[PDB]
């Protein structure tokens, strides 16, 4: 069985010194689990998560990286920038960033490209807009945004991709894909990446669930085959309900 | 007079272990000065720089920064963070973040008001690229420019803005401005800035030069009476390069 994952996407959350307070106390607190625990803060945050969490069972990782792997773009964060904080993800093609920075498939792969070069996995977010939902074209949709961001991504395992389907009217509406419509997303993703990686690649990446994940609706979320874990936004910002996740997950 | 200052954009490289060299260095080699030194490093390496620069007479700052003060933006960096960390500055409306990520004066105008609120100085770059400089009008294209970007900006005081020109043809090519043409567009911007907030602000405000700077052609552009310093690329990588810089500065 693949392991689990549970990944909290603060996005544009705390401060470098309120996330040292919050690293401290979940390695106080952090019981011995099965699963597999990761947060994911801003940049500048990192050091701090660096610090804190390298010791323990707890990984961390960025929001975002640069398509390039150095030079002259100002305000942009490397993949070498990002591995030698020992970041073991970092998430590409979030749908805030394929929407308010009008990121491309072919984008993101090339993100993906870079992240993988320094052993670094990618958390690769596709999921459909309301509109699509509704006319019955979330899986064509999907299935064509997943291809055209691993256009040229070949990871030298499982283990060195996540995909993570969020529908974008799921993301901070509290209106979560029921775990039956997540299972088929999820079902056709991963046939899809059978058919790019082969089978016994396919069968064991780990396909995350994100939009509006929280600690009531996570247990019958993760009870679905397909569904191996969640990208956690809102819900990872307070300790106690993330751990609650992390009990969850086992 | 006008305190010089000399800002070193990294841009896309080093990692936050080869920074904490560069930074240790930097800070025993320093020789007194009158003049002010910065390093605007990549994200991730902002808490080094505060841990390594917090008691010497160097300060930092960021390449850019949200436009938002927290929230579902993932990949997003917000002014309070970087407050957290002691920045005295921050890019905003860089050339490469204007054409690589289609940032538009509105946008570069919000980011500026967000370091405001965090007692933050705004290095708002405006700058024409060569078609318009040949056809003779880079200062109304460049001024257009500084207003919108300006747009809502209201400064406690002369001292938590400053202004950097570079002309996109004159970034990583080699060619830099010639000081008089360079005189001659910061004369124009601190005249916009006079009608915009008044004499006794404009003359204070800082205005650096910024396009293939180097220890070569520095002295001649920082002898002209309205260029208050450099805003440094490449010829701030190397530590050499940049203490060269800063002796020139004085
Ligand atoms: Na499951
Ligand atoms: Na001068």
């Amino acid at each position: 069985m693949r392991r689990v994952l549970v990944a909290g996407n603060w996005k544009m959350h705390k401060t470098p010194s309120e996330a040292r307070v919050w690293f401290a106390e979940l390695k106080r607190l952090l019981p011995p689990l099965q699963s597999e625990a990761a947060v994911l803060p801003a940049f500048p945050i990192l050091p701090v998560a660096k610090e804190v969490l390298a010791e323990t069972q707890v990984g961390y990782g960025a929001q975002d990286v640069s398509a390039h792997k150095e030079g002259a773009y100002t305000g942009e964060v490397s993949a070498r920038m990002l591995s030698d904080l020992g970041c073991r993800y970092a998430i590409v093609g979030h749908s805030e960033r394929r929407r308010y920075h009008g990121e491309t498939d072919a984008l993101v792969a090339e993100k993906a490209k870079r992240l993988l070069e320094e052993g670094i996995t990618p958390i690769l977010c596709v999921g459909e807009p309301l509109e699509v939902r509704e006319k019955g074209e979330a899986v064509p949709y999907t299935l064509r945004q997943l291809r055209g961001s691993l256009e040229g991504v070949e990871p030298p395992g499982p283990e060195a991709l996540v995909i993570a389907y969020e529908p974008v009217w799921a993301i901070g509406t509290g209106k979560n894909a029921t775990p039956e419509d997540a299972e088929a997303m999820h079902q056709a993703i991963r046939k899809a990446l059978s058919e790019r990686y082969g089978e016994a690649f396919a069968s064991r990446v780990r396909i995350l669930y994100g939009g509006s994940v929280n600690p009531k609706n996570f247990a019958d979320l993760l009870s679905m085959p397909n569904v191996d874990g969640g990208l956690v936004g809102g819900a990872s910002l307070e300790l106690e309900s993330f751990l609650a996740l992390l009990r969850i997950a086992g």
